[PDB]
DNA sequence: TTTTTTTTTTTTTTTTTTTTTTTT
């Protein structure tokens, strides 16, 4: 899928200076092509030469031109999408959930953000001919919601052993938004040596709130906040994974979710969540670049998503 | 448990160090564990390149990083449950009042809230085998309902000697909302000498109510609030021990709580109360991360929360 | 349309100068005639006595002087303009989008600026007698937004066959600043060997967010954007193309387009979208040399931009 | 109004020398006469002794030494003012614009500056009894937003047939610096052959800003701004004609033109404009020789530049 | 006041030497005694043998040597001091422009220069009991900012009829530097023929700024600017009258004014102007040999210069 | 202190020969015994046998020959020191300007440069017990900076008779550098009638620049420059008195006195004066052939220098 | 064989928050 990052050792460029690379947290060949030359010189030891030899290197691997629309559409059409576990959601959404781009739930309290998330983490690891991705699951945790029981129960629904299931998740908590940038180093050291297909972050928003306090600091939190985005978004072209984040609800003083404009103009496709009867939740799509407006109904059981009985 | 805060004294970090660290409300490594940099270059005697000493630090005390959900799981299994005195309620929560998150119970006039708070008060005190947690209880009040002459009537139901009961159970009264944010820094250090296991706020609104009035001052309110609950969870990650606040309610011109949307996003379980008939109550889940809505009835003695007779 | 640059190779210009220029980025006479002396000096090969032979050589066969204003009315009224498939839109621009000339399109989240463009690279390849450019399209991408199932339904209403409709548009993404000023070298080598008649940048100032972070970086960024908005008018005037960029907004602490004076200063028509009532949406003129300020509504629809129904 | 440069032939010098200045940019009597000796012993063939009989013979025709204050007094109550079409600028002016100087405005996007330059362009044209000038107008263009379509619509007003005004204005456009510093020469052969009133500059830094970048460069930059409005100057004296420029802002980091100490001591009057409300505009005097600071009020219509109804 | 250079003719001295040293520029007996013998010797018709004989007289009729300081304070207790027209500025400089010495003001655009110099060219005629000198004006402009109306409106305010005001003010305009230099014999001239009391040079740096442009040519701009300032002084010394010149500024790449070295050192008295509250401005004394460093206020109005209200 | 020249007069030596040796410029046997024989030959009036017997004679009267290194050792302790009026600059010092030297300042405009001469014009004529000399002042000024005001203020604070101390002061002003050559001739034969204790020139280099224009009449300035303080330093010699001179500085394309090595060269002691807070100034010890090199601090006030408060 | 001089010039915006309270 991707190009290692040893190939870049040609003419006089050591194994120190990959090492040093790696140090600085770059390790495919494409995350080298990607970065700007102001961004290599900011690491102690890639003097200004290196700096262009590692960058005419890194091109003649990684393709970075024009084509036409005819190829891209071909390219476009082999993408797998995830199944949510509802009918009624797999159409709406033409499919399921999209390897290569960003999809937001917004709602308030109890509306069913965490459940799906829990669902997909699961459905993440099964055979693709049933809508799975057969690959593996990274789940940053910002509130304390994580409940491996939930996928315990869930697991069984899909014909999986619960010992693989619990072996194959990866789980972190964060405690302050430093931590939460960090923490994506460390992710994207463990992708380069075993295959993952999906990334959780719920929420995205939470640490936020409180980091930042009123207005005077409002400037350095968006700014912040759009790093983070930048940088998931480098994952999910690197990688080709699928990208899930959650955010909460303010009252206008009839509810609107949080972030500004940064967070709305970063995510591909933005979903709301609304509470029904009993136990069934409405979904409608707010943002997208290919589909329509619609709606639609779901239910949330002892064993997950599903269709309303 | 913890981490005491005296073994960051390695290199470069003398006892002055840590008093001021102490001066400044953290008396645990955890503490400085989960505070990001730019809180730490705020105390006069802490300036640059030692508060990166102090991260580097502590790192290598408490974990920070990635694991298998399965040792989540293994780990998971261990936390202590409280009960409530009644086996109905009990069922209904999974085993009771869960150390490690928050508990909200709301409700109109006379419907139970403090009666649970007393009983809760004891059973904190019995050993494991029972259902205890053998621990002390620190309770907090803004409105002056404590009766410390209905902790003698529980305990002597239980088996225990009244004076000893009484003298392990500390009190304070608040009186606006700046006293009750201070309170907790001497909460943390008591809690930091002896084992406690329960913290009890009762109510949490209430001076929230009159200290602000009007739209004008609606923004510094919901502020002030969101600091103070996530002080509480950071009490609750450090030590271990179980969290119960109370709540009021409001008309909607039938009736919901008040706190907006900070509220109901920073709690992790969700009561709701109401009135039966004679000494009887019913008793509702809202909200729960792993549990189903349903409902149950307990009754009001002399000797504190039971079952229906 | 354009002079080729092998009619410079006269009276001792040699096919190595040619080919040195080339590599320099320079692809027709219009080009080497537009170009200051301080500029051909900093290429090897160039001393000195040669660019004072290269300028006059061009401006032999590039008019610099003065006519009168009836001359240019006459040759204005040649210009061609591209519709947008509304009524209402054409009417309120005067015809369409202008060749020659740079058009920008600013509003908040999902109010229809890439929809827009869609539909004008299906229009540019359509017949001169119905309103088309007869020519080829030329997208660049730094969102990630560019979807060819659009295309394919915008193609079946006008009569178009969607794999030589998919065929003639070239489509690039860009990872950083560099990058996105690089390709329009390639871009200038393209349009000099068959007939294109529109580009679309989308959008302009994604990546400059972040690649300038804070006070400290905004005196480059800002320089380095006026490079950039310099080049697109050299290559309008070059070859007599369209040119359409898109822009986000801010919020003022009611909603502003980001960029500065800079922006404000380049552009020759703005225009401000924003959104109404189901699948229609309003646009406003905000700037123009010859059009007054007025309003009209238009719609979105599974084949394209049309007028309300 | 001038003395023609074929009057210094008298003793000495021929047609050949005269042919040499002609060529080297000199077309009165009164360029000879302003200019230093050190420039004249620059041109290829003129030597001394030659360098100093025409200095001498031009001294004879074009007089320089002392006259009292009453009789400049008397010259200068006979110099011709230029209406703009609005009674309240006419009367904040003190007349009009005025002829033997340079006038600069200044401002944002869409503030107005174009299009009072098109209203100027008419009136410079109308008879002498109504406000106007009796002469033709010379337009020099930066940005590429000349439109004779309002001029047509503006002569149509002032009673002109819009043939004639077309036929009467000289346009061009300029690509670099050096090229609009060489457009001047042209300008000065064409104004010895027939009558002109007024010239126009817009804008005077824009290209400017791109052909020198950075602090490396600052010094040139604004040695070459020196030396172009020197020789605007210099126009404006020997064929008593008016000068008009338009000018750029930029942000303070509450706005402010921009071109540094030259262009805020070369220039004779300044003036500041601000958007008002719908089509109307307001102005500022900023700085001026005889005039006190004021302000007041202006619009535009399809017609051109007016009074608010 | 001053010795005719007539007193010259004795001792076989003709007419023709007298009109030989007229033709030089010489016009005083003052002017042949302060000339040395190199000087003297470039005149033709004058050889050895007759400097001799011209500097061995003029020694008789103007002394040189030494005498006591009580007498030199004698004599200068004797010099007439000039009337600003504000009494805050009087004040400051310990009575007014003092005769015999050269005063330099500086600032940047429209801090004042200007109509300070218009209102002393009207009070150096009043009487010496209200502060006058009773004598005429020499104004030389190489800007173009002279305005005869503003003294028809000063001299209403003091009494004086505005045609004999305007008859006795001499005024001349400089096109580049030589003929700036050349304009002195004629005012030397004129001095020794009526009654001259203040002479005035409104920007000395203007020509200089683009007559000589760019390093390589510092040198000799300065030496040309230096022999301009000495010929100042032998006019102030030859004829007793006050020197006022003007003077711009540049940024330090927070303003200081140009003219380097020759300039800071050769100015006897030296001001500095800053812009204030609608009409008001500021002065400050920035060099002087017996005075203190102070500040004041003061305003412009129609009328002229005066106290701030 | 010195031998009169009337004591030469024995066999073979008449008045009128003495009469022309006072004619020619010496005044005492100590300068006919350090003129060259070459020198004494110009003298109309004296070829040989005269010269030759003024040379024999003089030798007996003034010695010509070695010493022991301890009698010079003990006639240089009795020379004396002239306070500045400051501790701080005589501490710096070792005591004060030395007799029988050349001290040279230097610095740039409104330094302090004439303060300090001003000063010690008045302090010369103090009593030696509080640092004196008992004598008179000699003062020539090239500049026009000379205020008797100033030596009034100051005689004050000394305890000084302002009308005596005006009244043995003598003050010369110069025109050009042969004047100021000349006046030497009359300084010497004034003090051989009375005593004399300091000579001030202010400054040395003013009209040498102009009065020698560029290169080419380079180095006639310098042995002029020679010349004069050759016999600027026989003056020292033959009366015993201090001498001070002032300097000028220009920029090197941070600044440099002017001059050349014939001034470093000849003068004993330099200074450097440098602009500070308010009316601080500061003083840096350059040259010296027996003392550090090390800086201090002086003021400025209304009675003269002084300490930084 | 000889003997240093003399300063200049401004640039360029960013970025949302947060519910209240029964009546006959
Ligand atoms: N085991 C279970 N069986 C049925 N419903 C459950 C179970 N666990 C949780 N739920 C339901 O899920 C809801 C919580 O949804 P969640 O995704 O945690 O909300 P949020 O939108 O705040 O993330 C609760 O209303 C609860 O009733
Ligand atoms: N000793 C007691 N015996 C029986 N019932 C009691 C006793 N003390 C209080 N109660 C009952 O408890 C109720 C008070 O409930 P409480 O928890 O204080 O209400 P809230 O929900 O406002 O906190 C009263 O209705 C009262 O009847
Ligand atoms: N196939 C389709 N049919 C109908 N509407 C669509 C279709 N695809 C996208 N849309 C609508 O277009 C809108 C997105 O507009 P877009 O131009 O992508 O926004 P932006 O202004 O951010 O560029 C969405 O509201 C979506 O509902
Ligand atoms: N034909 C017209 N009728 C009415 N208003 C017009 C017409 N043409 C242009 N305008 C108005 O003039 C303004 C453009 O001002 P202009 O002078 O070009 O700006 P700038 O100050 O940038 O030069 C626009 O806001 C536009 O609405
Ligand atoms: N008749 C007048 N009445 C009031 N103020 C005037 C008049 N004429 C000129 N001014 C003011 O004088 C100022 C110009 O000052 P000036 O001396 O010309 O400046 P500079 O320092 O550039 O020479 C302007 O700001 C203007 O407002
Ligand atoms: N009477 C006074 N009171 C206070 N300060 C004065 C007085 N006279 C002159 N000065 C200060 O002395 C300084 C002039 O120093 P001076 O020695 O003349 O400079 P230079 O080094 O050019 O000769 C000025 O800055 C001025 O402020
Ligand atoms: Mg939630
Ligand atoms: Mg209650
Ligand atoms: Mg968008
Ligand atoms: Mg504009
Ligand atoms: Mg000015
Ligand atoms: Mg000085």
């Amino acid at each position: 899928s991707f190009v290692p990052i040893e190939k870049l050792q040609v003419n006089g460029i050591t194994m120190a200076d990959v090492k040093k690379l790696r140090e600085s947290g770059l390790h495919t060949a494409e995350a080298v092509a990607y970065a700007p030359r102001k961004d290599l010189l900011e690491i102690k030891g890639i003097s200004e030469a290196k700096a262009d030899k590692l960058l005419n290197e890194a091109a003649r691997l990684v393709p970075m031109g024009f084509v036409t629309a005819a190829d891209f559409h071909m390219r476009r059409s082999e993408l797998i999408c995830l199944t949510t576990g509802s009918k009624n959601l797999d159409t709406l959404l033409g499919g399921g959930v999209e390897t290569g781009s960003i999809t937001e739930l917004f709602g308030e309290f109890r509306t069913g953000k965490s459940q799906l998330c829990h669902t997909l983490a699961v459905t993440c690891q099964i055979p693709l001919d049933i809508g799975g991705g057969e690959g593996k699951c990274l789940y940053i945790d910002t509130e304390g919601t994580f409940r491996p029981v939930r996928l315990v129960s869930i697991a069984q629904r899909f014909g999986l052993d619960p010992d693989d299931a619990l072996n194959n998740v990866a789980y972190a908590r964060a405690y302050n938004a430093d931590h939460q940038l960090r923490l994506l180093d460390a992710a994207a050291q463990m992708m380069s040596e075993s295959r993952f297909s999906l990334i959780v972050v719920d929420s995205v928003m939470a640490l936020y709130r409180t980091d930042f306090s009123g207005r005077g600091e409002l400037s350095a939190r968006q700014m912040h906040l759009a790093k983070f985005m930048r940088a998931l978004q480098r994952l999910a072209d690197q990688f080709g994974v699928a990208v899930v984040v959650t955010n909460q609800v303010v009252a206008q003083v009839p509810k609107k979710p949080i972030g500004g404009n940064i967070m709305a103009h970063s995510s591909t496709t933005r979903l709301g969540f609304k509470k029904g009867k009993g136990c069934q939740r409405l979904c409608k799509v707010v943002d997208s670049p290919c589909l329509p407006e619609a709606e639609c109904v779901f239910a949330i059981y002892e064993d997950g998503v599903g269709d309303p009985r």
